[PDB]
């Protein structure tokens, strides 16, 4: 019964339907994204309208749709034609990726340059890349991918290994032409295969690993209900899904006493862009949007027991739509489950004589997903004492090329002969703020020194200071650990017993945000990733920091346009949304497949609580 | 056989024989630090020789000493005078904690301090706290400690709940004088009790948790031998414990198929620092040394099963010395056990068709310490792919005072007239580095933004710069966050296959050095913790940040003197040292008893390897 509820294979048949009998679904048309759309502010009339987002491409080169569907009453309530030179392509759709190869594989200048290396064209792959957009006039309104090749020497080979280096094509994947063909010189392409699971190059396996064992006797101590409703230890959610986003969190709450408390209305990770470094024109145009262009969700891996999730593990199986409206379902794509973190709190105290210790334990909810070459695992942790914490956990195998001899200042040496390009991968998360309801705000939290003097004789005191974000144009921030800097979400009308507001603070992890020149193509498509914070006021459009179209979008798009309204957020309902990431210079360890590395945030509260709130946790 | 072994209980019994029978131990003498001595370099010649470095008080007003003991040959090998005004006081004696409140309660403005308050002295405990060294000229030469109260309502009570503010009192402990008592008026006596057991405070406990159960079937993992020799995932080591530093870390290595590689020769936390930033003159002068002043490793707790650590728990039982030389075991005072962490590496390829995951783990070595009112985890972490990992774990009941009416800018409201001030916890590790052998160099290295322009004409290159860092003067260095700074400690002469030096990679947290004016006593006495890192040439007897004798010294010993030597640290025996710690405004959920925060760094293999280190990793 509840709005928040998973789309069901039933509702995308019926949007299938819906679609097919307003004439809006014919042989040429693909369904590019389909989505829920989440209740609008202020549903509390029960008013219930189940209503979907679809984006429909249109393979014979007519213009593409928007249109949103009310499975509800089954009616088509808008359709929008859309103009692609002006508000950007859209996603890429996964049939476009084999596509490149196809028509490389019989274009003369791409068999000449292969032909000149002696690969054999039935041994090269070539990876499908978003093409940005940069100084190719032709290409302002079609459909283009780019794709770099690598060879394939049998079939279970991990092509990685073996770059094509001084090649690259692009590629009109509607008209079927490829446009230009890029030979800027012969690399030797890099011999060692990269295979880890060749004994020849694993050696043989340990056999010094003995089992843990992680059970539940009992089950979990969290309960799911109308199918991603959670219920766990004083926390209240709902779990959804969605195609571009991947999982979004809804409804987080926390059942203080008799009230239950809202923190956050939705929390999702609203794109992610993997910008590379290296400035070779085979390279210098390569920026992956893995949301906004690609779309994580569709790429999400069927998660197996005891390999990916460990212990007492709940599935959520989410249903999306393939490109023709049919209901797919990702089996076993999202695992939940609870785990031991460790001390929770203790002390031993000399003058009263009790000793005092209390464990620690995280729900965490997860899900991965695969775009060629990297992996990406997503992860929510839930903990017992208030804290909300992301992590985003980076492992697959990374993007090559050759390693010119005389070196680079841009691309490491993994491997005789075989380079990986530096780059960055740097994420948004988008989270609706509710603390104590919808009238919040924010202020930076800075560390103050202090002078030896008058008030401070001996030198030893230091502060901090509180400055209130009041409207958006003031309310683009950077971090600076230097000064312990933080951020503070709080509601000025709902106070502790302290009379002070309620709050939550956000701790950034203070990486380095996007390093291009701010000059640059990908500076103006991915202005988020230039500052760790942005702050603006709700509004139902502005879902994702780069806007709706990503894909060949010449800039500008989201954030920087929003802002531009400047309105008041001082005590409104707001929506924070944080940059970080991660920069990746590879290192020899990263070769063949990477170990993960991690980045995040976490959220602590702030005099949320009247005292901590765990001291109603059991021993032993 | 090995000469890292744990002191044993006869080695401690040998060195008070031995010190009795030299004169050195008579009724007036006390023992405040006894430990072994690590072998000198270059013992490879298996001339073993057990020495035992001891500190000797002597209760009626003689100077101290400082002896060292040969137990292999029964000989007292050097025994020195101490001239405590000039080289610092002996650290704190545990029988002379409960004089500071014996002497206070038959002093006449001690007792009419409380009467004008109506506190019954029979109800107040007093916190004996070190004194350092401020303008009190009469206390040069003398140990001081000084005293602030807080009242029990009855045995089982929280004293924490109810500091008596206004008032502190100076005493020496050797004199048995009371030498000034400071009454700066009247503030009530915060009267909330804080009894986190009390069932009037935590309401009716949780019912809904439900157990989660760790086992090891066949037994870990690890192996132990001589007592202390750890075998574990290709990592090698000895666990050793000293009084001062608690859990010290010899001779980490890693077998790398054939060749034992060492890595760190020895890793302690050398010093921690608790620095207060209340100007007010009843706690300005308040700076815990943990390990300098109090020996942390004495007031290490024994850990119970199942509730400080969880799983197949190995214990080791270190052996100290008591104040008279006897050997006192505590017991399981360091847990020990491998724990899942999550995935280690996974990528699913569609081009070979393979899907690929593997499981991290990690081992854990940990203790826990109570002083006073603060209990402390320290973690060591070894993981699968060559990461060392420490983790230091705050917990237990903050400081307090009353809280001005009117507000404080230094102080924190946590209750009804409870105030907690504002602080920092700042840890020092010594990392006596030994990458491939002791010919080491630390590189800093920082990220490069590169001008749109020629040769990057798309503006999207970036690239990173190292600097070497050749002599001592030059080694001072400080954390950059936004330029994403860290430290390469490699070996010149030991290159991978791909004739690059191996190495690995510090990474900081980059949290807020100490925020002291630089003129103040507390930067002149913790002058490590005003900088993030640290390099020195190694030497025998640079052993501690702070100097040896840190208690009342007035100034500047440890790290500032060390690098006035400028030597040559560029392919040579070193050891880095490095600042990182907590800065920590107390919030309402911090009370009556704080949930656990965390602090740490990590190191992780940058070229050690000539590919990752996991290969050889068994699936399921
Ligand atoms: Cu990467
Ligand atoms: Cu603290
Ligand atoms: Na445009
Ligand atoms: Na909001
Ligand atoms: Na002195
Ligand atoms: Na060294």
């Amino acid at each position: 019964a509840s709005p928040f509820r998973l789309a069901s294979a039933g509702e995308i048949s019926e949007v299938q339907g819906i679609l097919r009998t307003a004439g809006l679904l014919g042989p040429e048309k693909r369904i590019a994204y389909l989505g829920v759309l989440d209740p609008a502010r202020g549903a509390g009339s029960e008013a219930e309208d189940r209503r979907f987002r679809v984006f429909i491409h249109d393979v014979s080169g007519a213009r593409p749709q928007e249109v949103t569907v009310s499975v509800t009453n089954g009616t088509v309530i808008s359709a929008v034609e859309l103009d692609t030179a002006a508000t950007g392509e859209l996603p890429v759709l996964e049939e476009e990726f084999e596509v490149v190869e196809q028509l490389l594989a019989t274009d003369e200048r791409w068999l000449k340059a292969l032909a000149a290396r002696n690969l054999d064209v039935s041994k090269v792959r070539v990876a499908p890349l978003s093409a940005g957009v940069f100084e190719y006039a032709e290409e302002r309104g079609r459909r283009i991918l780019r794709g770099l090749a690598f060879v394939q020497d049998f079939p279970e080979d991990s092509a990685w290994a073996h770059p094509v280096d001084g090649l690259v094509a692009y590629v009109d994947v509607v008209s079927k032409e490829v446009t230009r063909v890029i030979d800027t010189g012969v690399f030797p392409v890099p011999a060692e295969h990269g295979n880890y699971t060749d004994p020849e190059l694993t050696g043989p396996l340990r056999t010094t690993q003995k089992p843990i064992s992680i059970t539940q006797p009992e089950g979990p101590s969290f309960t799911v209900t109308g199918g991603n409703h959670i219920e766990w230890e004083k926390w209240s959610l709902d779990v959804g899904f969605d195609v571009r986003e991947g999982v979004v969190l809804h409804n987080i709450a926390f059942r203080d006493g008799d009230r239950l408390r809202p923190i956050i209305n939705r929390a999702s990770i609203a794109e992610m862009v993997v910008p590379y470094g290296d400035p070779s024109p085979i390279r210098s145009w390569q920026n992956y949007f893995d949301t906004g262009e690609y779309l994580v969700g569709q790429y999400a891996n069927s998660l197996e027991l005891g390999c990916d999730c460990l212990g007492d593990i709940t599935y959520l199986s989410p249903v999306i739509s393939d490109a023709f409206g049919n209901p797919r379902e990702i089996r076993n794509g999202i695992c939940m489950h609870e785990e031991d973190w460790g001390i929770l709190a203790k002390h031993s105290d000399l003058w009263s004589g009790i000793n005092y210790t209390r464990r620690n334990r995280r729900m965490v909810i997860s899900f991965f997903t695969t775009i060629g070459n990297y992996d990406y695992g997503f992860y929510w942790y839930l903990y017992l004492d208030g804290t909300i914490e992301f992590e985003a956990k980076a492992t697959g195998v990374v993007f090559t090329s050759a390693f010119p001899e005389g070196g680079s200042d841009n691309i490491s040496q993994l491997a005789p002969g075989l380079g990986a390009p530096f780059h960055q991968h740097i994420f948004s998360a988008r989270l609706d703020m509710a603390i104590d309801g919808f009238t919040n705000r924010v202020e930076e939290e800075d560390v103050v020194r202090q002078t030896m003097g008058p008030g401070n004789e001996r030198g030893n005191a230091f502060s901090r200071k509180r400055t209130v974000l009041t409207r958006e144009s003031e309310a683009v921030r950077e971090a600076d650990a230097r000064t312990g800097r933080t951020w503070i979400i709080s509601n000025p009308e709902s106070k502790n017993r302290l009379n002070e507001p309620v709050g939550y603070k956000l701790h950034a992890h203070n990486q380095p945000t996007l390093l291009a020149d701010p000059g640059s193509s990908i500076a103006r498509r991915a202005a988020f990733a230039t500052k760790d914070l942005w702050v603006t006021r709700y509004a139902d459009d502005e879902r994702y920091p780069t806007g709706d179209f990503v894909n060949q979008h010449s800039g500008g798009a989201g954030l920087p346009s929003y802002i531009a309204q400047d309105r008041d957020i001082d005590g409104q309902d707001i929506v924070v949304w944080h940059t970080f990431g991660l920069t990746h210079f590879p290192r020899v360890e990263d070769w063949p497949i990477m170990p993960v590395d991690t980045v995040g945030f976490k959220l602590r509260p702030e005099g949320f609580f009247d005292r901590s709130p765990v001291l109603d946790v059991p021993a032993n």
